[PDB]
């Protein structure tokens, strides 16, 4: 199997390194008269933060009813601990205000790549987590409990392997015809369908397929579909989206899906996530996962 | 029809208000000796930004190969115009460094609601835009060109109305049985299906339905499905997601879908977005949209 390097979540040791550098710099400040001097700089920052809120009253007043329907807007305007800044302003000029305005005009407070990356993958509001929730709720929550009955119905036409391997290709190749993927992968038949009236559509139909892979074992197998969506979210270039970020979002999607099916409760063992990169081959990986459980 | 208040995109007039306040404050500074003093504050900011990059070398060194595979990491570490800060540091102490570290330790640089809102909806990497791209590529790109042929095939069993009204309920109510939605909405039949081998599944089936609404007109009609996903992304509470943000994300989804089908090229006039809030009724709105085109 190929080496799976998916990124871990952020541990948050940067604050620890900042604290250590703070303590070391205080020790070198060792080897009372200057503490007031600290305040002469400190509220100098906390003015400008307030200034940012003042400018954020600018556009938000054009969004009163359409986004916020007064006190809600000013509640949303500045960071929530606003009284510390005024508390520090009271404990004491135009140069500071003009410097903060000269910063805020030219826009030199642009965050870097790693900061927006941690802000993206920290919140659960990016593309990959929402799309993984869509794939979990819309498909996997519904089909997977009805898998064993259709398997038994085809059985009247190996109980360890009655699962649903989801191929998750961390990359670009997504194929509709898996018989073009290898000469070893062969189509045999399909499962009995599933009929559900979902979201106004009456009798929506979910299907499957059964693939026999030999040298001599059957399995159910399909691709994780919405990666295909990402495959058109950068090729068509109508979304601001790059290939390196495409690989990043695919790894994030596999990580989020692994997390969701980790704490899943209905999906007992019926799923089996197979993920890979491009280093024939795919049948060899399928056979390795298939023999691994036995 | 109900009043549709969807939020406009950010115009960006806050920078203009900052510039005006800058010019006015410079005029009051009117009515050369102090400009060097500006630099004594100015690089005082640009040190600390560099300090943030120093702390962002901390956790990123635990993410060398798993996210970035040296120079790529330091390239991603600080904001890209790094030389202006060192240029300003050269033009001239421990108090400034300790103040910036004391800020970065306690974490008082937390962005407000409106800043993270503009950062979210500014980039095309939130939940609603990616999910709208999924609904456009997976379903609307495929089905809609094959609509007229199925309509003509049922016609051999009103050409102005041969469309697909997508009900987009900006809210919480999403129903599977539209006959429970009103006594006026009646199910009649379904369109001939669509069979496509998509993403490894052989013979995936797309269906539709035809609803006759009288007092005396037929139409095709369905719900925008993945809003249902959002309806379970906060009720089950396994995602950090609120109801006010649910209404916000639904409005954002309708806006993004309106934008995508605005610049669409295959979907000629075959879609017709109907969106509403909860103020019987739904049939009255459907009849108003249906009579509006004629
Ligand atoms: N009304 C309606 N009838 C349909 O047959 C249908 N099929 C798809 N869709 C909607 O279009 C989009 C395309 O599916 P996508 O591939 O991007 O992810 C889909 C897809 O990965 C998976 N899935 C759903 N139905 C099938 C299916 N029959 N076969 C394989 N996978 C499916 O579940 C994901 C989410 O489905 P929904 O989020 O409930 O609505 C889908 C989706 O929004 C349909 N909408």
């Amino acid at each position: 199997p190929a080496r799976l390097l998916i990124p871990e979540p952020r541990a948050g040791r940067a604050r620890h390194a900042a604290c250590v550098l703070l303590a070391v710099c205080f020790v070198v400040l060792f080897l009372a008269p200057i503490i007031r001097s600290v305040c002469t700089q400190l509220a100098a920052l906390q003015l400008g933060v307030l200034l940012k809120g003042c400018c954020c009253l600018a556009e938000e007043i054009f969004h009163l009813h359409s986004r916020h329907h007064l006190w809600q807007v000013l509640c949303s305007c500045f960071p929530p601990r606003w009284y510390l800044a005024l508390l520090l302003v009271g404990g004491s000029l135009t140069l500071s205000c003009l410097c903060q305005l000269l910063v805020l005009a030219l826009g030199l407070q642009k965050l870097s790549a790693v900061e927006v990356s941690e802000l993206t993958e920290s919140s659960k509001k990016n593309v990959a987590h929402g799309l993984a929730w869509s794939y979990y709720i819309g498909y996997l929550k519904v089909v997977l409990p009805r898998l064993k009955e259709c398997m038994e119905e085809l059985s009247r036409t190996h109980r360890d392997t009655w699962k649903l391997h989801i191929l998750v290709p961390l990359g670009c190749d997504i194929w509709d015809d898996l018989e073009k993927a290898d000469s070893n992968i062969q189509y045999l038949a399909d499962l009995p369908e599933t009929i559900l009236t979902r979201a106004g559509i009456k009798r929506r139909v979910y299907k499957h397929s059964l693939y026999v892979i030999r040298d001599l074992r059957p399995c159910v197998l399909e691709f994780a579909s919405p990666l295909q969506t990402l495959c058109a979210m950068s090729q068509d270039d109508c979304a601001a989206f790059s290939r390196e970020q495409r690989l990043e979002q695919a790894r994030l999607f596999y990580r989020s899906l692994r997390d969701i099916l980790g704490s899943s409760k209905e999906c007992a063992g019926l799923y089996r996530l197979i993920a890979y990169e491009e280093p024939h081959f795919l049948s060899g990986l399928i056979l390795w996962h298939l023999q691994q459980q036995q």
